[PDB]
């Protein structure tokens, strides 16, 4: 059986704590509870309970049912080198990590796991772990002279690898059955496939492994270039002929990705560049499907991560090389990243240019079609000031939850964007869109604004959500037949309201700053 790996689990035992993934809780007297809350206050993980749950536990396979009728050709795979970068993490997810691709992954595929200490200083992370793993088979340890962060100590690490394929695990990973051959099944037909398993969550206080049950969520960003998820539009699932299939992800949706090691030294391999650590992941997305490149998930692999209990450098450093005209209505959105140093960018404009990568254009259109687009026009976005009340900004402020709770207000201009950014559209929207694609709204007989989802591209703008901006800097709701008016509360704060029309009173005047 070719499909064996190095080692072999233990049989299951469901008596043991956390067999097959299943949540642990365990009894714990006083002075117990006590050592349990110190290693969660250093670890942001219970290690306590891991150290009693099995290295080698099953986790119990739950993926779609195609997924487990799959047949390989074992002999023609590719093989891999799984890379796992590691800083201070503890003894037990470590190992059950090493374990655990040891023992769920086919032999003749796993060439070797490359380890690599990134200046941890936790004592057992010297020499007690290397006499740890002397005793396991195809099982190697680097070091960095310095601290170097996740990425560039992968780096360290795959420059080591001799695989066919880069695996980037983590250092608290525990892997599904079967999660390696669809990874190298895809690669082994398109080398310039980047394939990522399902990231499945591993609770970190009671180690029970959820997996994600069938279509899982794929990724993308908002105009901000803040990662978000989303569903796997229609045209993917039109172009995907099994539901078992790959999918297209537009941006990268966790750090565990399987390349083919020459296809990733070829485009580069990460931005050295970066000077700052983390968000790394939105240039290299960019950067494989401009230079094409596939980016996909798969949802038969699937590896459980424990989530434990800023970047902007990096994501400008992505709009600059990559985003061409549109990098724009990025910096519109999130504002502090014009003032970041993103870095000397000459080299990755020339390698974009070797590499004859194709535009941003290209990629919304290609890769990303779903997603809408911002105009921001000139002289139609920014800051919307009243003329009656000349230090006060159109301002929408909603709680983190529920966007679209609060009324349409004022409050001081203060040129920074976000709950003061509009965008007038050609289809005279007043779209607040820092954040997600809200559409000024009058309800019905009411002379209040609130906001609510725009309508998605080519489709009906509804009546109560057009504005005309009249040459007079009247802001005129046609449908209420009502003009939008500064006031003052009883109580002297400034606010606004749906008013009768009246072209002399100042209240109702208005204008876009930038
Ligand atoms: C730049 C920005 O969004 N600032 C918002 C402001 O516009 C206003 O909504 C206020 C309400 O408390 O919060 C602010 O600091």
């Amino acid at each position: 059986d070719l499909s064996r790996p190095l080692y072999k689990k233990p049989p299951a035992d469901s008596r043991a704590l956390g067999e097959w993934g299943k949540a642990s809780k365990l009894q714990l007297n006083e002075d117990e509870l006590k050592q349990q809350e110190e290693l969660i206050e250093r670890y942001a993980i219970n290690i306590y309970l891991s150290d009693r749950i099995s290295l080698h536990r099953h986790i119990e396979d739950k993926r779609m049912y195609e997924c487990k009728s799959q047949k390989f050709n074992y002999r023609t795979l590719p093989t891999t080198s799984v890379i796992i970068a590691f800083y201070n993490e503890a003894w037990s997810t470590l190992l059950r990590t090493i374990h655990s691709v040891l023992e769920t992954s086919p032999a003749v595929l796993l060439k070797e796991i490359i380890l690599v200490d990134d200046l941890s200083d936790r004592v057992y992370l010297k020499t007690q772990l290397e006499t740890y793993i002397s005793n396991l088979d195809r099982v190697r340890l680097i070091r960095t002279n310095k601290r170097e962060g996740l990425v560039r100590a992968r780096l360290i690490g795959a420059t080591f690898a001799t695989g066919d394929v880069l695996t980037f695990l983590d250092c608290h990973c525990e892997c599904n059955s079967g999660w390696l051959e669809p990874l190298l099944e895809r690669i082994g037909r398109d080398e310039t496939a980047v394939v990522c398993p399902v990231i499945d969550t591993i609770d970190w206080n009671t180690f029970e492994f959820y997996m994600q049950i069938g279509e899982p969520m794929i990724g993308g960003f908002d105009w901000r270039l803040t990662f978000q998820w989303h569903s796997v539009p229609k045209q993917e699932r039109d172009r995907r002929i099994s539901r078992i299939d790959p999918i297209r992800s537009p941006t990268m949706a966790g750090g565990l990705f399987a390349v083919s090691k020459k296809y990733f030294q070829y485009l580069g391999t990460y931005d050295t560049g970066m000077e700052v650590w983390g968000g790394e992941n939105l240039e290299l997305s960019f950067r494989v499907w401009q230079c094409g490149g596939k980016l996909e998930i798969h949802p038969c692999s699937h590896v459980g991560h424990v989530f434990p209990k800023n970047f902007l450098q990096n994501t400008a450093r992505a709009a600059e090389v990559w985003m061409d005209e549109y990098k724009e209505h990025f910096y519109n959105r999130n504002p502090p990243a014009r003032k970041e140093a993103y870095g000397d960018i000459s080299e990755r404009k020339l390698l974009r240019e070797r590499l004859r990568c194709k535009s941003f254009d290209w990629y919304l259109k290609n890769v990303f079609p779903n997603l809408h687009v911002p105009e921001d026009r000139p002289g139609w976005h920014g800051a919307i000031r009243s003329r009656g009340i000349s230090s006060e900004c159109l301002d929408y402020n909603s709680p983190d939850n529920n966007p679209t709770g609060a009324n349409l207000s004022l409050f001081g201009c203060h040129g920074q964007g976000g709950n003061q950014f509009f965008e007038y559209t050609s289809n005279k929207e007043i779209r607040f869109n820092s954040v997600t694609e809200l559409c000024a709204e009058v309800p019905e007989q009411k002379n209040y604004v609130g906001m609510q989802n725009c309508p998605k591209d080519g489709f009906p703008v509804p009546a109560n959500i057009i504005w005309h901006f009249k040459e007079d800097g009247t802001i005129f709701h046609p449908h209420s037949g009502l003009c939008l008016s500064a006031y003052r509360t009883p109580e002297g704060r400034p606010d606004v309201q749906m008013r009768t029309c009246d072209a002399l009173d100042k209240n109702q005047i208005w204008s876009f700053e930038k």
